[PDB]
């Protein structure tokens, strides 16, 4: 594992240091992301407890990170979103999370991911493995649940025995 970067598992339990960093992630996304609905990332990022992995460009200097939580009886999952802060990206960190996200997506047994990704995260997701397009027409984008108007109903099919990292 090459890279001096530091990652951390945060939660919205309401501790203290976890919040400050968790906050960074929320603004980071909604920030670079065309004024995307803040409450959205906030909802998924602070959707009760939940688990997330951030980045640290100085041991505690948040820069990137992804947050999410899959549903068991639902067999579906939602991602708070991944993304490095503005003029902090283009360094090679974010991708480290997106992949870490997949490894976990399999450790939870949930493969039916979901989000309201826009052309921005769209291509960015389809690039890291995700799939913005589904067997059904895009016209069915409305109905993915949570958040109304903002991006596009994206999904991440976490098929079994897939080459994600393990
Ligand atoms: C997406 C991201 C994790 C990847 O960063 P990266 O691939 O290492 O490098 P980036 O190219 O993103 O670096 C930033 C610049 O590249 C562009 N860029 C942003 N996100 C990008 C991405 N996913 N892929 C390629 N280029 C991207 C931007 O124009 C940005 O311009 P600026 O910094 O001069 O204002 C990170 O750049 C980010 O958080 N961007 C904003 C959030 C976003 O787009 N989220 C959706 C993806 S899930």
């Amino acid at each position: 594992m090459k890279g001096l970067l530091d990652f951390d598992i945060l939660t919205n339990d309401g501790t203290h240091r976890n919040m400050k960093l968790l906050i960074d992630l929320k603004n980071i996304f909604s920030r670079q992301l065309p004024k995307m609905p803040k409450e959205y990332i906030v909802k998924l990022v602070f959707d009760r407890h939940h688990e997330s992995m951030v980045i640290l460009k100085n041991k505690q200097k948040v820069i990137g990170g992804i947050c999410f939580r899959q549903y068991k009886p639902q067999r579906f999952a939602e991602v708070a979103f991944l993304a490095v802060t503005a003029n902090e990206q283009v360094r090679g960190y974010g991708t480290r999370l997106m992949n870490k996200f997949k490894d976990h997506m399999q450790k939870q047994n949930i493969e039916y991911l979901l989000t309201y990704a826009d052309n921005f995260a769209i291509g960015y997701f389809k690039k890291q493995g995700f799939t913005k397009e589904h067997r059904m027409p895009q016209e069915k984008w409305k109905g993915y649940i949570k958040d109304y108007d903002g991006g596009t109903l994206m999904e991440c099919y976490i098929h079994p025995y897939v080459d994600y990292g393990n």
